[PDB]
């Protein structure tokens, strides 16, 4: 028992309906669970080295079709009207990017330039295949745009390779199968230019020792690419990551940048994301952990409770000083027993149950226990909220 | 000068293009405010106790003709098919949110339930009547709806409108006009039920100290409503908060909950935003300030400089202080001279110039420059940044002195 559409419910994260097929109404807990990996995400983003940018919801269908996608994908896009001109939901966050990138004159001093958006975007899929949070309509993409030279692609590979792992090894996912798709039969550009592009790939995968098998029909048009597939405690295969090199769409959304040699250069533009979408690796890691979220990812991290109304005041103060720490914290004073308390929120899959009774009060300690069922005692409250804090800000996979 | 799309420009907060029309595309720096923006409105909806969020982007068509907003706004909706099935891009919340209420039974004890969402809200207006951040098609509203018995409207009123004048005060508007607008002649409801949504907005008011105003017959056909305009530092208006009793969509939308006599009763619905837009109150901001945003609001809070290069690596060190306090820092190690240095910062409105000679560096302090051209002296780095962290905390419109 670990569907994430189980969990979803009884953990109260999420619903959905046929009003919207394959788009998510995210309740309070589902919510706080999608803004922590968002903030998890930002902290990378920042050691890194990206902007993050926001870029509209639609754009104009003139636009669309200046990026070489139209052909290919016009089945799968939403459109819309407004005073005789058609605009496209956006599917994906690139061109949107560029516009950014056109803004104010760019130079080799000011690349490589790696642009992040936490990007939702919407896609026109047969209905009869969606489920859950796995396949979607719509969804929030950790999208990144990185604008670089030809001398740098081998360098920023490199560094989206070592995001990449450094991401997925936080969530606990060791395995990983790397796949690079060589250049297909539609293709822009030369075969010189393919020669270069799949060995910056290879070479950068074999430097960092990792292995991969090549994936010679596929491959987009304008570049080679590296998938990136995880595998979760059941040995099932999530395609999640890619590393997509791109030698079309900057030239033809007019992008450029003034060189070393007051040249007019195109920029070589890498697409990357690494957990995908955000609601699809949400639905995996629900899967994963079967609603045992980690502590820094739980909706609610801890429950203090008393047994008598004695203690209330205790827990009132227990609670502010957790909630002072930044711990996402409830009181439980209601009149129940404490047995009775202590399920309710080892069924919710609160990391830690804080009960106090008049021996707690006196002595200024609390008794903690897990949802995994460990009693570790009556501890010193100080030091349970120092260790309640390093598991949160370390982003740790186990409790106490 | 004070025209937030020259500042936009200048600062390199945002853009505007005519592929996208009235929608606004936010750079590094402007997406900064935003978040910082976001993060304040999310310590309120935590201290007023609101929950947090997130639907759809669209909707089918038979559910939003259900709400009886559609007759009089069909001609604002953004509207896009799949599979024989017509979906609008949601122009409001509020919908969603009954979606959300309506998830699992609801009891008295559940209310009020406040719940709130950065909702990403879509009008198709005319392109001719679109002006930079103010008037925008694509838009994101401090939105939340609370789902409340009749007997709880006074007290969530009461509560709403402090937290309009409590997050007002933060930006520095404390010239408020508000309105209260009664029945229309197309309308819902007895009029004893009017008489009583009427009375309770007022009360309110009253309760809060807070003469207001009428605006006789321009209240919604669902229930009345109070809103709040703020002026700015130049005496100009903008209506930005709004608190609006809804007697209508939750029957439409088949919201209910069990009452402590055991039967099924319809909850009151309030609406309200207070900032009204985010992309609409930033472009208020950035003319409030003239692009000097108050230091926890600024995309970049300090700079570190050298003089010389002596102070590289003090500045290296100082700079990582200041990163690991949480502070949005930057180095400026260029081979310039310190006035350059200054001017250029001093131009880009980062609150704090953070300069470092070699008696800074000697005696473990640093030279604190404003971007208002002032000198607060050589102090200890500890202090510093203990006082930074202070003002950016207690999000404090002014500077150090
Ligand atoms: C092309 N952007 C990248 C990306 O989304 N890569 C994953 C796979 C993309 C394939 N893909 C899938 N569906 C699409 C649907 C539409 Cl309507 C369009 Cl216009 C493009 C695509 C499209 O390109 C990110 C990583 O920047
Ligand atoms: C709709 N409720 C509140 C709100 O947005 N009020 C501000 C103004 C509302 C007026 N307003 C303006 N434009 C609209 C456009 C459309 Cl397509 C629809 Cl369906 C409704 C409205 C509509 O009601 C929020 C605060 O919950
Ligand atoms: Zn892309
Ligand atoms: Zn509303």
């Amino acid at each position: 028992g670990r569907d994430h559409r189980k969990i979803g419910k009884q953990l109260d994260l999420y619903h959905m309906q046929e009003e919207a097929p394959g788009m998510v109404f995210w309740h309070n807990d589902g919510w706080t669970i999608f803004r922590e990996l968002e903030v998890f995400v930002r902290s990378k983003l920042k050691e890194y080295q990206y902007q993050e940018v926001k870029g509209p919801f639609m754009m104009d269908r003139v636009l669309w079709e200046k990026t070489g996608h139209w052909d290919n994908y016009k089945d799968a896009m939403f459109t819309t009207s407004s005073e005789n001109r058609e605009y496209c939901i956006k599917p994906m966050n690139c061109p949107g990017h560029v516009q950014i990138f056109n803004q104010g004159l760019k130079s080799y001093r000011d690349l490589p330039l790696r642009m992040a958006e936490f990007g939702s975007c919407h896609r026109n899929e047969p209905s009869g295949a969606l489920h859950g949070l796995m396949r979607v309509r719509g969804f929030t993409q950790d999208d990144a745009h990185i604008f670089c030279t030809e001398e740098q692609i081998r360098d920023e590979v490199n560094a989206c390779i070592r995001m990449v792992y450094d991401m997925y090894s936080t969530f606990g996912f060791e395995k990983i199968v790397v796949k690079l798709s060589t250049r297909p039969d539609k293709r822009i550009g030369s075969d010189e230019m393919w020669d270069r592009a799949e060995a910056d790939l290879a070479v950068a995968l074999e430097e960092n020792n990792i292995p991969f098998e090549y994936q010679l029909g596929e491959g987009a048009f304008y570049g080679p690419k590296i998938e990136f597939t995880l595998y979760d405690c059941l040995d099932r295969a999530w395609q999640c990551g890619t590393v997509q090199l791109d030698f079309s769409l900057p030239s033809r959304l007019s992008a450029s940048y003034v060189g070393e040699d007051n040249e007019r250069k195109v920029p070589v533009m890498i697409h990357r994301a690494i957990l995908g979408s955000m609601e699809r690796f949400i639905g995996i890691l629900t899967e994963e952990f079967a609603g045992f979220f980690p502590t820094w990812l739980a909706p609610v991290q801890v429950v203090v409770m008393n047994i008598t109304d004695s203690q209330s005041e205790y827990v009132n103060e227990l609670t502010q000083k957790l909630q002072n720490a930044g711990i996402r914290v409830k009181a439980d004073l209601r009149n129940e027993k404490i047995g009775f308390k202590i399920r309710e929120h080892t069924l919710r899959r609160v990391p830690y149950m804080l009960v106090c009774g008049d021996k707690e009060v006196e002595a200024g300690k609390v008794a903690v226990r897990t949802r995994r069922g460990k009693d570790l005692g009556s501890l010193d409250v100080n030091d349970v909220i120092e260790k309640l804090q390093q598991e949160i800000r370390s982003r740790s996979l186990q409790q106490l």
